[PDB]
């Protein structure tokens, strides 16, 4: 029997687990130690949460070993693996409308796009991978042969290990989803550490990994401080490898207490400052739609959000005219309210960040055409956003908001390496887009863009057979796609005489 | 006109270039510094060579900087790519000879072996990526189609960029030639850090590439310190992939600096105390002469080279009996004499850790059957040894020689599972081995050894084509094989709605 | 409402349908024309079943066509499809058991093994498929460019369209999944051909795509005769691919069909007389158990049945006195029946070339050690049979039996290339086995083998992942595996410049 | 020494076999049978070549057999494979010029076209295929385990065995070399048929093929009638796969040989009524420029020539008067004269089709509007051709000119389906082009057409990496690239139990 928060909400009756999951089970952390998690709708606490410690993220990894090592994940086939993984989906499905209401409350997900995508890509990813556990093959070799003897020569594909996964705030169980399917798919256990500001949808994912009959020990999740629980995560000599996604400051020190314990495998996905250029020659209708699309998705908490539109000089004023005609159709609300179209930000701090943000963009000399600001209501909002007039040199051309902030320079009619130069000129390199109806100038600007991802007359098409992750200081490793299965596996050479 | 200095030695003229090569060019270093590199077969210098500056390491980087961005190698075709990197391999064929007989001079590799190994190898290395340019394919993938519109998903494998590569002095010019190979294989430009000890067929395929017609700055090389140039290499801005062979603690340094500059991607060798299990069911006469090359190839300056026999207790004796038989017959001296097969080893300072490692293992209570001190001749030789009694806490049974110290333990007849855990208590993983004729035995073996390769009744059976790199503690990352390529290839996923 | 054939049988109602499935809906025959299905069993007529004519023929293509070219089958997204053929495999397994005892009286397979085999490795197969749907992939390609312009060159693979498929009688509905599962993972739509013999599964399965949602038109079912519908199928205009499973004469006039229409793609496989050398040092009473079951499995009809066994002369005479004792063992009875481990033959007409077969066997000369007879009983139950002192000239060493008749000629001792030669020295080359603890000799043999599946110390070993296809007069094209899909896919070549 | 005749030409003094080339040497047919082969520029005889016999062709199978089965190349490493056929391909190169020279005087081939397509192309297949024989990889597959014992299931790439390759008249040595490559790359040995009319250059590489060291018997070419030589292939029991490239009914015929023999594996290339729409958003002069190749490269004489134009009303007045203007321009000549633009058809009997073939156009409604006519002058010159006010139901629509005529239709205006539709409206499938600037129209004209390749604003852009092969009436299988090899490798599925 679990302990719940209980919830009615949204027409349902939440159950929320809010403890630490160690070994199949909700546990306190050490000392019975908690914090609270705070809902941005009203600012109002939703329930207190473990506060995992060392000695938990301890406990969290020989669960994890053991259950590796000695359980029946190691011993069942792939495709029985694949089975569970299949079931898990399944079981997330039959709890969607739960999950995406615990993301609306936890994260401020609009209901309707957590449904369709927080929680919906969740479930796909679930059903791609476990599709790829008995598809993961080793190869044959055609070496020379050691005569007159013989030699055979394969490779088998196998898993690292424990894993230790540290998930982002943006898309909570999504993103959990990502790195989890993968891993487990190639045949590891995890510990899973979920932002200390969005706990809940993991913990009920833990539940649901319960009711789907995954072995104790395969998945362990320590809701609680990223510094304590990544840093120990990062040092432990039982972890064989660390998935990471966010800031670029901790994945540098992630990274850096990968080499100095066990030279633990390691991948980092440390956000961007994607371009998206847009010419003259694109659907200038569509190319609003997509463009605000690329900045205001999910409230811009969103790693490949557009952080700079480049806009073609003659049709510049034109597109800005339609941005803000379109931006103030935007129904501000409640993320449970089915007319809302923007949700508030996912948390107090954030929210002060990106109002310090846009006080900055104004200092420096940008034009600031719309918001800027909290929107006058309870909770976390923030006006979704235009600048023009930003120029190469500005703090809000080179850093990164993770909000609906849409920052627009000109480029001169007909100028194509010149502005992907100032495209280019980021340290960043995760993703990336070009509008154009012109099949030569698409193809050479996606040639060109120094970007893991480049999106051709869309953005935000993700998927999961697509791989996604960052070139240059973004990182590096992929989520997604059969690609996302090489971080988690090993390759063992093995070559007879006879 | 190129400085070399030159020999007559072997029945040919060497013309040895002895300085710094950046940007199609032999010079000097910041200063004109230099050290001297030692012949280990007689302790005599051979000559001067340029000291590598922190200044030096800047121009080589700006050089191979400049090669990636603007030279030809980044707007030839892949086939083209594939035609020079034939070419260069069959340069190095044409100087097959003087690139031996400069190894058997600067390493102490006997000539016949470097000829074959150390030089034919890398002949076959670059012959085997050459082949790969045009066969490096990304992917169409089958994405959910933003409905009533259209989607196209494709991958581009597109090379990283400049690379900085660390090379060991166990096999110069080959290890040089695995990494550099799968680099330039992949369209990267290259920065070359030679061991300090061995860097004169490094600088000798340096000048072949201009022979080869490679464009300058593609290939550039810098013989120095390893904490100056491999410090610099790891920290620069604009290098964006190391590929590192070496010790566990430089290595973890490496990483470390990869991570706290620029997120650089980073391949790591750090050696290993790799085991070779010896049944009683194995062919004996093979297995002696198997087992002594698993540890002697090379004089044991191979990473590869087994570091614990386990043998079974009724062929124990027998074996040791034979082997004692058999390295009573090794004739030690002068590498270039055609009769040589052992050679020196590197050189001095690891002539001396060899002593006291054998020092060490009669301390603690092995049994020094045969070897362990120096030949008393010129040059830094030493005795291969074979320890018996071996128990598993002993530093012996630990630690990594590098030498040619055969470290043997017994197991007991019929146990299996039992030598299986004695085998893998290493928090190494690098290489492995197994003799038996048993299929069952062999293939559960195989499956149970943690090591990134597995040799079966066969010993340093490596091949271009078949991925080599470690688990655990010896790293990660492959070289040779397809899988090699990955390390130096990013992913660009493109997606278009239309 | 769909017409039924009921039958209280096995604690279950069974509800057959027997009528050809056109376009989503059963439907009578032209002229309503019917034929008998026979209960092996006892001989009795089990039910009336619709005989397709050319004219319904064409209305399957004509259906195909449609649901391809038009249809939703067409359109959905490749993940889709995967739901689609996912929850297939679920409807099957929700039906299991009755679709196990309809193969156990239409076919007279023993229903415990109808269970784990004829239905189970369905069901296997359907997910198999399913999860390859969107994992499909093309390639992009870095050809030579059209310099001062650039190229860009990717594969699509696509649909090859309507395909025809013809189903054998030996596992009715296994071999049909085997077939459509990765038909219609690849996006074809398709007209199946059950063997005359065995029409019930397959019009089961009909149903069953009615309940998953299969798009109509999509899965297309003609029972009737084998040489009408197999012949029209070959001519249509609009069929692009025939996957064809049966006799070697009867493969060879549908390939010729093919070639003299449209030239449609053919795959066939065309039986086998495949050869199982047992070497003295091979685990003896293994080998008998699993030489056993490598000729009596599902009463023989096997296409990869050991046609052969070659045992060394050392141990032949005990391992044919083991075999006997085993033989001596088996149940003989109803396949509805928990006891019965060997249930009767599929038909008359088979039953009367089997007896034919093992007249011609004592006729040769070959030792009739035990069987060769139908069973005193009704219906049509056959004798575990074994034979020895079989020569390599005769009829029975040459020609497929496809029944309970374990065929035992001896090799001398040490002999390995020699009875290599006997075993390759037939037209077929579908499979083979080899049973012995050296290592050495099981990867030599296995590499000379000509065969398309070699088993090593296990037989009958298949996997819905492991391709499976013969060599030689055995036909070609694989089933299962990633390799089958390649059979019914298309790959088209595009290439831009700009 | 070898016969040649010998032939003064071009500056060089052409050394050319004219003999059967069987087991390593050039021998006469049965009885000395000879016929003549004509110089296309002026009608003469070149020289006698050998006629190959029926117990000829049982010579040549039987002399691959034992190469494949017993000689040097059935042993050596993959790697060393490959090292013999760059030495071919460097062979090649090494008498270009000299091989150019012969394909101009027995095929009509422009000198300069012949030096960079028709050799050029040959040496880079020969290097490309070198690459792939070391890098032929099967798999190893993680199926279900037989607990409580362990499977290991892994498959070997082997090369099929004997194969006849049948070569058409239009690239004689390029076509020659396409299959032959991946034929040799992946270890099969060949029966060679280059058609009666074409002998030489494929003469003259089986001699290079001795100079090459290439195993005696490995190649045999068969100079003489296609339906003496490619039935014998076809029927032959020893011959595994052919490969066909030429007209529709004898690749028919071929297949059915292929089945009622010994259901040998086939291939077949059999030609196309390739259509190329032209949109009038594109580069209006490029197009005239590509349009005119894509119908006039070699005379014609391709099987991917664009066989119908289909011009956008709106540019189709001005596409025509740019064309006809360009046509005006071109040099019809000799083709050793080095301005030469068009040389001679092939052979007499071909011109005479071309002249029969525009008749039949203008009797049947269509516009001549150049050419149309043999060349007054000596050989057999045609000259380029246009037609407009070309219907769907017409001839000239529907049927495969293999010569230089422009067959040209409007659509409407703003049409994209009516197009597609009318350009699928043929049985062939082998490739297709589109010319837009448009790159929504681009990517779904790729889609829709019905082709093997499509061509987006380029046409002819073949590349050795790129598959190459036909949908529907054109055939199935792929010359060039990887997938090219599976049409020469079998799949060996291997499954231990341990």
């Amino acid at each position: 029997v679990i302990n719940y928060v209980e919830k009615a909400v949204n027409k349902l009756t939440l159950q929320m687990p809010y403890q630490l999951f160690i070994g199949g089970e909700f546990v306190d952390a050490e000392g019975s130690k908690t914090y609270n998690t705070i809902n941005p709708t009203d600012g109002s606490v939703i329930c207190q949460v473990s506060l995992a410690q060392v000695s938990d993220v301890d406990k969290a990894v020989a669960a994890a070993k053991e259950a590796f090592e000695n359980g029946l994940w190691g011993k069942i086939n792939a495709r029985d693996r694949g089975r569970l993984l299949y079931r898990l989906a399944d079981v997330m499905e039959q709890h969607q409308e739960e999950l995406a209401t615990i993301e609306a409350l936890d994260a401020g997900a609009v209901y309707t796009l957590a449904l369709k995508t927080h929680v919906g890509m969740s479930i796909q990813t679930f059903r791609y991978f476990a599709g790829w556990c008995d598809k993961i093959q080793g190869a044959t070799i055609p070496i020379n042969q050691a005569r007159p003897n013989r030699n055979l020569t394969l490779t088998k594909k196998e898993p690292v290990g424990v894993c230790g996964i540290v998930i982002p705030w943006n898309y909570p169980l999504m993103m959990l989803s990502w790195k989890t399917a993968a891993c487990l798919a190639a045949g590891n256990t995890v510990v899973i550490k979920p932002a200390q500001v969005t706990p809940l949808t993991a913990l009920k994912f833990a539940e649901l990994t319960l009711k789907a009959g995954i072995p104790k020990g395969v998945v362990n999740i320590l809701p609680g401080s990223g510094s304590l629980v990544g840093q120990r995560l990062s040092d432990h000599p039982d972890v064989r490898k660390i998935g990471f996604t966010g800031s670029t400051e901790v994945g540098k020190h992630i990274m850096k207490s990968c080499a100095l314990s066990n030279v633990k495998k390691v991948s980092l996905e440390l956000g961007g400052k994607s371009p998206l250029i847009i010419f003259a020659d694109c659907d200038l209708n569509k190319a609003v739609q997509m463009g605000m699309s690329s900045v205001f998705f999910n409230k811009g908490e969103n790693c490949i959000a557009a952080g700079r539109l480049f806009v073609e000089e003659s049709i510049h004023n034109q597109f800005v005219q339609k941005v803000v005609e379109e931006v103030e159709k935007m129904k501000i609300g409640n993320p449970l309210e089915r007319d809302t179209n923007h949700g508030p930000q996912n948390h107090e701090a954030h929210l002060r960040k990106l109002v310090e943000y846009c006080q900055r963009g104004v200092k420096e000399g940008a034009t600031l055409v719309c918001g800027g600001n909290q929107v006058p209501r309870p909770g976390f909002f923030f006006q979704p956003t235009v600048f023009t007039d930003v120029e190469d040199h500005m703090y809000i051309a080179k850093e990164e908001s993770f909000g609906p902030i849409m920052i627009i320079s000109r480029f001169a009619d007909g100028d194509v390496d010149a502005v992907l130069s100032r495209a280019n000129a980021t340290e960043f390199g995760l993703a990336s887009g070009v509008f154009t109806r012109d099949i030569n100038k698409a193809l050479y600007v996606s040639d060109k863009l120094q970007a893991g991802t480049v999106f051709i007359n869309t953005y935000n098409k993700t998927d999961v057979a697509a791989p996604f992750g960052g070139f240059k200081q973004s990182g590096f490793g992929k989520d997604l796609g059969e690609a996302a299965l090489n971080e988690y596996l090993r390759i063992k050479t093995v070559t007879f005489e006879y």
